[PDB]
């Protein structure tokens, strides 16, 4: 229950947790790669107006057999999406997604093009994780791609230019940068028990590998200039 990868998906948990309950009320959120709707409890109880986007149709439908009436899903990649919409976002949220469209696009390109409000974002920062050797979590470089490991899973990803990407951010909002290792909520997931949730950050406390993980996922927290 205490392993790198459980522990990483709980303080997954716990900024997402935090970053929902920071949106301001009534917002119009635009999720950034929903994915399957791990987030779709959090927006549930929330006075927000959501519309979750994703390239892959196949894990749209899934987030759809127990979405709120609050999301909207659309299958459409953030780029084709910003176009198209006629949605006017004021708070945008992107969980461990924007580094596919940033290995694709300028960086700049992507941060010039994201609605101008607030913003909270989650991102691995490969440069920061690679080496990292652990029973249920491993990221290595081999030749050009990015093979992470997480349990019995394994993201295939490419590079993107971090340090670029991090000095766009700082053109366009007042950056407030941290990592999950600054996390201390307690998860919204019912399945972790506050003395579980003691038992991970006594952990995290103790172990510099499993602090290592944790610092390597980046978290912005972004308001506009
Ligand atoms: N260009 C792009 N635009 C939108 N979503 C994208 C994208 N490239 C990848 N994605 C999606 O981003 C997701 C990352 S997985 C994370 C899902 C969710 N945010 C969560 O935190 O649980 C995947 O579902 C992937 O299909």
């Amino acid at each position: 229950s205490l392993t790198h990868a459980s522990v990483l998906s709980a303080y997954t948990a716990s900024y997402k947790t935090t970053a929902i309950k920071s949106i301001a009320d009534n917002a119009v959120v635009l999720d950034i790669g929903y994915g399957k709707g791990n987030d779709g409890p959090r927006y549930a109880v929330r006075p927000l107006t959501v519309t979750g986007i994703d390239t892959a149709a196949r894990m749209l439908a899934i987030a759809d057999q127990n979405k709120p009436e609050n999301v909207t899903l659309v299958k459409q990649g953030f780029f084709t999406h910003i176009t198209k919409t006629s949605n006017t976002y004021t708070h945008v949220i992107a969980f461990n997604s924007l580094h596919y469209p940033l290995a694709s696009s300028h960086p700049d390109t992507l941060v010039q093009r994201l609605p101008t409000c607030p913003a909270n974002i989650l991102i691995p920062c490969h440069h920061l994780l690679e080496g990292i050797q652990t029973p249920t979590y491993s990221v290595v470089k081999d030749e050009d791609m990015w093979c992470v490991k997480v349990t019995k899973n394994e993201f295939i990803e490419s590079s993107y230019n971090y340090d670029v990407f991090v000095k766009a951010l700082e053109s366009k909002y007042h950056v407030t940068i941290g990592s999950l290792l600054d996390c201390v909520e307690k998860p919204s997931t019912r399945s972790i028990t506050p003395t579980l949730w003691t038992a991970m950050r006594n952990f995290v406390n103790n172990d510099q590998e499993m602090q290592r993980i944790l610092s390597g996922y980046i978290t912005f927290n972004l308001t506009p200039l």
